[PDB]
C-alpha cells in the first residue's frame, strides 16, 4: 500500500524495471564492488546502497512457503539495486527518459515495437 | 562484508542508531505514512522510503534456524529505515551531530555517563 | 616525574579526564579506527595517535606484581589516547572547558553536586 | 595494523628513524628535560611528549616473554621520543627532508652511500 | 594492496579491461610491434610499455608454480591492451566505452541492445 | 627483441641500473609505498608503477624453472628502482649519474678516484 501513495503523487516518476529485464542475482551484486570500490569520497546515497546489496546475501546465505518467500523477495531488491545503478551511471534525469521508452516498447505488441531503445551512454 | 569495505573510506558519517534504540518495526511505520502523505512536489528519496517500508510487511506477514531467521532482518530493517526519517525530520548534517552524541554518551560507564543529550533543531 | 614539572608551567590546561570516566579500552580503539579511516589530508596528528594505540594491543596481547604492573599502564594508555580523540571530535580550546567542570562538578558533593555538564558542541 | 592504515594515507611522511639510530635510554631522557625545563608558555604538544617520556621510567621501574616483552617496548617508544625531538629543534618540515635523505643512504649497499647527510641546524 | 591505496584516489580508473575482451597474448605482441614503429616522438610511455611488453616473452620460452605463471601472463596482456587503446583512440574513450559492452553483456539475453558499436 | 627495436632510436636508454647497485627486492618495496604516499597529483606513471611491482609479491608467496623466477624478480627490481630515482632526482640526473660510479668501480683499483658523490 505505501508504494501505491506515492505512484499516486504529483512528480512521481518510475525509475524501476520489469521484472524480467533485470539481471540474474550473485553477479548482478558485481556492479556494486565497481562503484564502491572505484570511489572516495563518501556520499549519503552510497550506505543506501550498500545497505540494500548485503541484504542479498543474507537472504541468501540462509539457503544453506517460507523457504518460497524469501526468494521471491530477491528478485524484488535485486530490481531496486539496478535502478540505483542506472541512477548513477546513466545520470539522474535521463534515466527516467529510458525507463519511460522502456514502457511504451514493451507493453505494445510485439508486431508494432520495432527495435529495443539502447539506453543513454555515460 | 559489503559494509565493512564502505566504513573504510573517507567522509563517512554514521546515521544508525543502534538496534536497542530505534523505534518498534509498528511505530516507525507510522511516521512513513505522515512524512510520504504530508508532502509536496514529490522527491527522489521518498519513493526509496516506500520500497523499503513494504518489505518490512512482506516479511512481519511471513512469520504467522530458518523460521527464525528472517526476524533478525525485520529488526535490522527498520535501523536503516529510522535513518531516513530523521534525515527528513532533523536534516542529514545535524543526525551526523546527533549519533556521534549518543554513541559516546553511551560509550561513557552508566555511572559518570550523565544526561542523555536531546535531539537536534528540526 | 616529569609530568609533575610540566604541570608547574604556566598556561597549562589539563586535557585529561579521571579515569574512572574514560571508556573502556576496546571501546575506544573503536574511535580510532573511524578517525583515522574517516579523514582526509592526513596531518602530523593523525600518525602520532596509531603509534600510541598499538601500544594498548601489544600490552593487551601481554596479558595471555609484575604480570599485574603491565596492567596498570594499559587503562593510563587510554587517558592520554582519549584525549586526543576529543581534540578532534569537540576541539581543543572546548575540550579545556569541559574537564574543569567535570573536575569541579566531580569535586563538588554528591549531596549538591547538580547535573552532570554535558559535552561541548562538535 | 592501525600504523599501517596511516601508512596507507595520502601526503603521510615518515619522522621516525631506524631503531640502529636511536641513542641508548635513560640518557636519550636527558633531552626532554632540556626542553621542558627550559621552556615556557605550556603548548599542547609538550604534555604529549611528557606522558610518553615518563613512561620509559615505568617500564623501567619494573626491572626492579613478559620481561623480555617490556624490554623490546622501550625500544619503540625511544624511537617515538627522538621525532619529536627533531620536531621541536630541527624545524617540523626540514626534519622530513632529512628523514628521506637517511632512508636512501642506509638502504642503498654500503658500497655506493659515500657520505652521511649531516642533519640540518638549528 | 598499491591498488587500494589508489582506489580511494579520485582520478583512480579501472584500466584492468575484461579479460573476453582482450586476445591471446600472442596477437597483442603483434600490435605492440605497429603501434611503437608507426609512432615517431620518443615519449617515456614507450620506453617502459617495450619493457613491460617483454617480460612476456621470457614467460614464453620459461614455460601451483606453474598454473600461477599462466594467470600472470594474462594479467599483463590486459594491462598492455589498455593502452594500445588509449593510444590509439584516447584515454577518455576507452574509459567511457568499455563500460558500454559489459553493460550489452550483463543483460538477460533477449533485451541485449542493439549491438554497440565500437569507437 | 624489442629492446633491439629500440636499441636503435635515437632517444633509447640504458635504464636497467647495474645489478650491484640496487638493493634487495624487500627494501625496493618499501620506498614504493613512500613515493606513491609521498605523491599526490594522479598521472598514468603511478597507476603503471604499482601495478609492475605488484608482480613481484605474487612470487615471493609462489615460491630450471624456480631458478629462472628468482632472476626474474631481479629483473623487476632494476626497472623499479630506475622510476625511483628518476622521480625523486630527475630523468636527465639518473642517466647522467649511474655511468660515472661505474666508471669509478671499472678501475684498476689504485686510481679509482675520489668515491663520487651522489647527485
Amino acid at each position: 500500500t505505501f508504494i501505491e501513495l506515492v505512484k499516486n503523487m504529483k512528480g512521481y516518476k518510475e525509475l524501476l524495471l520489469p521484472m524480467e529485464m533485470v539481471p540474474l542475482p550473485a553477479v548482478v551484486l558485481k556492479h556494486v564492488k565497481l562503484i564502491l570500490t572505484s570511489q572516495k569520497e563518501h556520499q549519503p546515497w552510497m550506505t543506501e546502497m550498500a545497505l540494500k546489496a548485503d541484504q542479498c546475501l543474507i537472504h541468501k546465505a540462509t539457503l544453506d512457503p517460507l523457504i518460497e518467500a524469501m526468494q521471491q523477495i530477491i528478485l524484488a531488491m535485486t530490481r531496486e539495486l539496478w535502478g540505483q545503478i542506472q541512477r548513477h551511471h546513466y545520470g539522474i534525469v535521463q534515466v527516467e527518459h529510458y525507463v519511460k521508452q522502456i514502457t511504451l516498447w514493451q507493453d505494445t505488441p510485439q508486431a508494432f515495437r520495432g527495435d529495443q531503445p539502447k539506453p543513454p551512454s555515460f
